[PDB]
């Protein structure tokens, strides 16, 4: 039945599918934002969910491990078993995109790399204000102005791995980290801050299929040089700046400028 509906797999992750309404199908995987410390998959935007429904592809919104309680390197390591999962179970090795929210931007140009490794190369990928490597995070950055105290984040577990976060709880550790200068202790990055094993070469990207990039002039999260590089970089792909937005556009949805950017979206997908 083509309604939508979650799925567990082996591994304990979980997926959000959100079917076309004809067969045979094609699928994108959804990866969600939140710095890799918040969030979930279901902040997946209805108005996005149907640029690829609407257009033939299935959605699938997936879970991946939460820092601090997994660190990066396992993140990204569970991430490919995931989709080797999905990959047996639903994908059935039929043609998929891959679509990626901030980290979730970052860990499917992570996947993309690895799943080149095992003969699984998306058909094509889109990124909303991603990034390559994880370098920016050493720069300070103010986000919240108002100091957040330990108390307010007490209450939050940082021990048992966390494969979703549904109500945005986690919010304030991420923000916390990035005030207190823990972020790279929180994601387990090497204390002598060589963190190439992280970062995407030049080289790596030229490989990747077609990408459609987009971020905000106006990003104090990301620098959008990373989605300048992600979309002339990665061959044949497209990048679409929007100006004067705060980093996480999709949340505004409804803003002239991201419906805009939807249309430029929606006909590049017409192209695949």
């Amino acid at each position: 039945a083509h309604l939508k509906n979650n799925q567990t797999l082996a591994n304990g992750a979980t997926v959000t599918i959100y079917p076309t309404t004809t067969e045979p199908t094609n699928y994108v995987v959804y990866l969600h934002g939140g710095g890799m410390i918040y969030g979930t998959k279901s902040d997946l935007p209805e108005e996005l969910k149907e640029l690829f429904t609407s257009n033939g592809y299935t959605v699938l919104a997936l879970d991946y491990l939460l820092a601090p309680n997994t660190k990066i390197d396992h993140i990204l390591r569970t991430l490919t078993e995931t989709f080797q999962l999905l990959n047996e179970e639903i994908i059935q090795n039929q043609s998929f995109g891959l679509c990626g929210r901030s980290a979730g931007g970052y860990l499917m140009l992570q996947l993309t790399k690895q799943l080149q490794t095992l003969n699984l190369t998306p058909q094509f990928l889109v990124n909303f204000y991603g990034y390559t490597d994880l370098e920016f995070i050493k720069e300070p950055r103010k986000l919240l102005k108002q100091a957040i105290s330990a108390k307010e984040i007490a209450a939050i577990d940082q021990t048992k791995p966390v494969w979703d976060d549904p109500f945005l709880s986690r919010y304030l550790l991420y923000h916390y980290s990035i005030q207190q200068a823990l972020l790279p202790h929180f994601y387990g990055l090497p204390e002598n801050g060589d963190w190439s094993a992280y970062a995407l070469s030049d080289e790596t990207l030229k490989t990747f299929p077609p990408c459609f990039s987009t971020a905000s002039s106006s990003d104090e999260e990301v620098p959008f040089r990373y989605s300048k590089k992600i979309g002339r970089t990665i061959p044949e792909s497209t990048f679409k700046a929007v100006y004067y937005l705060e980093h996480d556009f999709l949340k505004q949805t409804k803003d002239p400028s991201v419906i805009t950017l939807f249309e430029q979206l929606d006909s590049w997908l017409k192209e695949r």
